[PDB]
């Protein structure tokens, strides 16, 4: 009676696989693989998908389906960033994947991904009352409102940690004024999503890094993190810490901080901070499950 499923997310830089199955009522992850192909390389400036990248990605996709079929998972979905939509060869690519790897890839919007992530949260955390999943990412953050497995509304804010960090922070670490204009802005933009909620669930690399931080979880374990709480205080404690030091010292002194995140992580912490303010809340619940797991959730 056991049914196994798998999901494959083709990101702008990574490709991920996740096969799982359902006993009676429980769903569990049996494997998680991921490889960097950087399929998104120079897409914006060239309006093209580099052939070698496409080549590298396709090989991995096959490498992946080898496992899918292996576990004979009778249900497989594959999605891709819409970022690749700016490439003329985007459809051509999608085509090749179809016959060369025998795989149907659905490009999805930043809102759709929000919807998927939200679903992963409804199953892994079973939130109560009105819930708002806040998925802060590198390109942008999505606020997803709903009840149970029902999605009310999804709003996607252009507030990408990278550009947001390039704009307001001109020094590493930044100056007090900079941090101030940063929050004025955050305020303006965030007041737009303000809605009455009961439980705010936190998502993304920044906030799970923050949990590991707060709970002294070094070798990353997604059980000592998932479902953990993060009061406004614990969060403000760490914003304060980092703000006082340059991206590098954060990387050096704190093992859970990925060099790639080390810098931008300030603004990321900021968003979560100001959000609790606007939504007037003392804390939020952190989730290790997101898009990749949310896709599987759908059945
Ligand atoms: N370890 C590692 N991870 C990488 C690297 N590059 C990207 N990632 C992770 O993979 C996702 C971003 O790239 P993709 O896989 O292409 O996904 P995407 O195009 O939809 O953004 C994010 O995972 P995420 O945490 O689920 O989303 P996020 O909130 O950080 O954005 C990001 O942190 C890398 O070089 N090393």
């Amino acid at each position: 009676p056991i049914m196994r499923v798998a999901s494959i997310d083709i990101g702008s830089n990574s490709v991920r696989l996740t096969i799982a199955q359902i006993k009676d009522g429980k769903l569990s992850i049996i494997l998680e693989r991921g490889r960097i192909t950087s399929l998104g390389t120079k897409v914006k400036e060239t309006g093209r998908l580099q052939e070698d990248r496409i080549e590298e990605t396709i090989q991995v996709l096959k490498e992946y389906k080898k496992l899918i079929d292996e576990f004979k998972v009778e249900r497989v979905k594959a999605v891709a960033t819409e970022a690749i939509r700016r490439a003329k060869n985007a459809e051509e690519f999608l085509e090749r994947v179809k016959r060369e790897v025998g795989l149907v890839v659905e490009v999805i919007t930043p809102e759709q991904e929000g919807r998927y992530a939200y679903l992963a949260v409804a199953y892994s955390l079973k939130p109560e009352g009105e819930v708002c999943v806040v998925d802060q990412g590198g390109g942008s953050t999505e606020y997803v409102f709903g009840k149970g497995y029902k999605v009310r509304e999804v709003i996607s804010l252009p507030i990408g940690i990278v550009n947001l960090t390039e704009t307001f922070f001109k020094q590493d670490p930044p100056t007090e004024e900079e941090v101030k204009r940063f929050f004025e802005f955050l305020e303006k933009e965030l007041s737009k999503v303000k809605k009455p909620v009961d439980t705010i669930v936190g998502l993304g690399g920044t906030i799970t890094t923050l949990a590991a931080l707060e709970y002294n979880v070094y070798p990353y374990d997604p059980q000592k993190v998932h479902g953990k709480v993060l009061t406004y205080g614990q969060i403000k404690k760490w914003f304060d810490t980092f703000k006082e030091i340059p991206s590098e010292e954060r990387s050096k002194r704190f093992r859970q901080v990925e060099d790639r995140r080390a810098k931008v992580i300030l603004a990321g912490i900021g968003i979560f901070l100001k959000t609790l303010e606007i939504f007037e809340k003392d804390c939020l619940i952190v989730s290790d499950w997101g898009l990749r797991e949310g896709v599987l959730v759908s059945e």
